[PDB]
């Protein structure tokens, strides 16, 4: 979609504000020693590296235009719509794991800080605002943010694979509430899944993300059919080539 300006102050200013409540007085690893990143933290490390990318090859060719946009899909598209909504299981489970809990945090924190930075050239007031108040728990010094370095992407910090497993969270997510909608399910209700045709990806990828999967999509179950399972009447998505059934038993 394409993102006014004055509407990326009201996202800007409200995904700080959850940054902010989500680490204050917790450690975001600003001590710069290792932390616990999973595969949906190097997702969006890898996303910002390709946005650097492409903002800064945009203004290069003096397009303001094009260099906003592709940092607004990357900001409310990926990082506000699914980044803030993927880190919840970590960030409000008190027993996630210390190093998981600073990864997710310093994850959230430093990208946010060269979010603002990216976007100095287009807001400067509401990015300096927000700055000054972030800086410190980034990890990041000095008085101004309109003389900070420009950021360069990482090659080493792309990552498909990362990439290819959030693209199926997001989309085996999509597909059941789209299921809730059209069968007027409340979005607070736990329900069963079965998936069909499920390749050993598909295996992998759930084993690794059963239990985001589980509170995000709000699941009471979920499993894949056994070989020879008939598969029980239901509601139907498509994630690939595999299928996600909601038994329609339960609702």
């Amino acid at each position: 979609a394409h993102h006014h300006h004055h509407h990326m102050c009201n996202k800007i200013w409200n995904a700080a504000n959850f940054v902010i409540e989500n680490t204050d007085g917790q450690d975001t690893g600003v001590n710069g020693e290792p932390v616990e990143l999973s595969s949906v933290d190097r997702w969006i490390i890898s996303q910002l590296q390709r946005t650097e990318q492409e903002v800064t090859r945009q203004l290069d060719a003096f397009r303001f235009d094009l260099a906003a946009q592709a940092l607004y899909e990357f900001i409310w598209d990926e990082y506000c719509a699914w980044y803030l909504e993927l880190v919840k299981p970590v960030l409000w489970d008190e027993n996630a794991p210390i190093e998981r809990q600073r990864g997710t945090r310093r994850t959230l924190i430093r990208v946010l800080e060269t979010a603002l930075r990216l976007a100095h050239p287009f807001m400067p007031f509401i990015t300096e605002e927000i700055w000054q108040r972030i800086k410190g728990q980034a990890g990041k010094e000095g008085p101004t943010l309109m003389l900070q370095p420009w950021p360069v992407a990482d090659e080493g910090r792309i990552d498909a694979a990362a990439e290819g497993d959030i693209e199926w969270v997001k989309a085996l997510m999509l597909g059941v509430r789209q299921i809730r909608g059209e069968m007027n399910i409340s979005m607070a209700k736990r329900i069963d899944i079965i998936l069909k045709n499920a390749s050993p990806s598909d295996h992998r990828r759930l084993a690794d993300n059963e239990p985001l999967l589980m509170k995000l999509a709000k699941l009471e179950s979920i499993r894949v059919l056994e070989a020879g399972e008939e598969a029980p009447m239901s509601a139907t998505a498509l994630v690939g080539d595999m299928e996600v059934l909601v038994p329609m038993a339960g609702l």
